[PDB]
């Protein structure tokens, strides 16, 4: 049957009842990236510039593709199909402008350290930390809208808002940077710490209502399973970075 | 050599010379589109409603997918890698947002006309009339950046301004639509008469392919400017010879 | 339901009752490329070297990347996903390598018509021509794999099939070629003459994709994407004997 | 200027100095596969049914979509464009034809270890373990036909030749299994370790032919990078199956 929210959009409880199962089977794994000792260490200023170095290089590949996932991800709808598919249109084509200066902000906060945009380019870093990004790729190019919604728009910016926030939850590491550029090097954390918090659950909204109410056992695992795996990247991720 | 403007944004004269011949050399093509009787009878609401329909239905995938191509042709690029690539990435992103109501604007047009989002699914039109849209999908799929560009967001974007002008040109067309729903009907056709959409694209393929492109290249430009209007010329004559 | 084979591979009787329904809807717009005048005239040596190089040099695109459509349609197959799935990813698999020589055949034919590989790449042709590839490009591009195997292997080829025999059916063409050269020349009209199962494969694998009960709405896009085909051939010979 | 093979085709001294050179670069992450303690204990027949559970699992993406990785590349061709290209064309065409029963052989060896095809679609393993498809996905959608044939048919089916050879090296794990139906579970392992040991060989001739004898210092890096990256994703593959 189709989904159509009824309560607030920011309560899990609005979702049916197989997305809010989703939710808290996948709550360990999103606990391990945004409760991540890396994290910690960079809101007190205390991260080495050594991690700090393989976070801003390796993180780059996804920042540079995000809107190519998006475009990707557009192109699998059609007008008027569905109404869950008309969501995702539109939402897509405004997001892919929002995303517009965020390559640019990742640059800002690579200068900050002195990582170059030849760094970025040279990605002379670990090939593990490349893995979210091909996952990313493939998701947006061979599953379905629901599937690769849930890895990207949901599980990363999910996410990404969560750990921002810690980041920034103190001022320590702002701190650090000179006042007169404060503003720029910090602007890629500021937009996803300070950007509408509502931003996954309108991904989720979209996943739902494209989805329904009563999805198969196999799509349910397929679509546990994405979101996982996007979570189980970033941990390995931080992982990597922190063993230097 | 690489391509910087110079020159105002709308004139041909501050492009290189390779693009002033392409744009002299596809004017009579794009002048076949632009000048058609079909747009002209369309003005003076003096377009038969068995033509209207054809037009409303077998224009409606080009529309549909616009930004499907602007999406394709997105995921060519990348971050820093040469000056007009960073131009079209920005560009793209900038314009896929501004198709935003572009598809439900048509539908409110066709509901002026009878012509329902079923009938636009159904597709009952002569093939002939789908051509162009196939050459979009074909050319922002697999063609070079500008190659795709000069198709779509030049050719199209830059025909489709000149002849909905000329179609609103004498408020005879919009005066056949009840005043109730004038505005609402109207909307697609205003939003594109009302341009610098297709001379922003020019000043992306000339810095995408610099000011001496190959002579293969140079030839694959024309050819793909000229098609889009060619599929264009033939989907006027088609539905005029119904 | 699912779909199974049991009568023989060339009757329309041993498929789907909906499936022998959209062969004799399609069957007006076959007829009007296989019957087409262009055949007729270059089965007698009478066509115009005018038309046959238009005809040589237009039809190239679909020639060259008729592999890359099914290369395509192979990249929307998994296995053990649905039998048809498994059907259609062995098949693929096997008539790509078949392919390979084709476009080889094709500039050879060209030679003897003094077209040139050169004149293929510039493609100096009304851009009519070239919709066909265009619409082949799309459907195996972004359809579902029987949508785009209807089209493509089915229409396509099922067509080539049988206007490739209407030309070699009287000897007429061949014997306008030198007897020395005849063999090399005539290798793609041999190899799509001679070679007719062909299609009736990839309508086995269509059958069995869809099932025995599809739904009306899948049923015209089945429809619409055979009958396209048919008529960008059409149009494309119409174009060619206009000159 | 234009690459022309004159010397024989399995000898690197055949080759660009430049190729050459990356052959040395990439044999330490090649080294690091193909003498992997998994591939020795799996030839003794000593490996963990625990290990070889996860290992046929998690190996399995790459088996399946291996076709789809050279189709993607091979829409990647044109005729008569350039001598490299027409060569790849040809070589695709031909070796699509010949994966054709290799998932079958696949799903074969499974069996033999109690993997159903139920296992390998429900892929109930670390995530890390599908980090090479992703990548074989992405480098066969979206790099150059040279640098997507240099990460796969070159890189992975290289170094799947020589492992595959360690693994029937000493008949240990062959006896292993009963007489009845040994010859269809080793199918897999047999068809790759006794296949032409040139069929990297003819893949590098077309990268060469591809790139030419004076490619870009950038391109030879992107060629370096791809190779090793696949290296790297099998090697972190056979670390991840060895952890359990």
């Amino acid at each position: 049957d189709t989904f159509e929210r009824t309560g607030p959009l920011m309560e899990a409880s609005s979702y049916p009842a197989w997305a809010q199962q989703l939710i808290n089977d996948c709550s360990p794994a999103k606990a391990r990236v945004v409760e991540h000792e890396l994290y910690q260490q960079m809101r007190d200023a205390k991260l080495s510039p050594q991690i700090m170095r393989q976070y801003l290089i390796g993180g780059w590949p996804v920042v540079e593709q995000f809107a190519v996932y998006m475009a990707k991800n557009l192109t699998k709808t059609r007008f008027g199909r569905h109404p869950g598919e008309d969501m995702a249109r539109r939402w897509l084509m405004r997001n892919i402008r929002v995303e517009l200066n965020h390559a640019d902000y990742w640059v800002n906060w690579c200068a900050a350290h002195d990582v170059t945009l030849e760094d970025l380019h040279d990605q002379r870093v670990a090939p593990e930390l490349h893995a979210l990004s091909h996952w990313c790729w493939q998701t947006s190019s061979s599953d379905s809208l629901a599937v690769a919604m849930a890895a990207t728009n949901y599980a990363i910016e999910g996410a990404t808002g969560e750990w921002s926030a810690v980041v920034c939850s103190t001022g320590v590491y702002a701190e650090a940077f000179a006042e007169e550029t404060r503003k720029k090097s910090m602007k890629w954390l500021k937009m996803h710490a300070q950007y509408d918090d509502a931003h996954p659950w309108e991904a989720l909204e979209i996943i739902c209502t494209l989805v329904g109410n009563k999805p198969s056992l196999q799509l349910q695992a397929e679509l546990r399973q994405a979101v996982t795996k996007s979570y189980d990247y970033m941990y390995l991720f931080l992982e990597r970075c922190i063993q230097l």
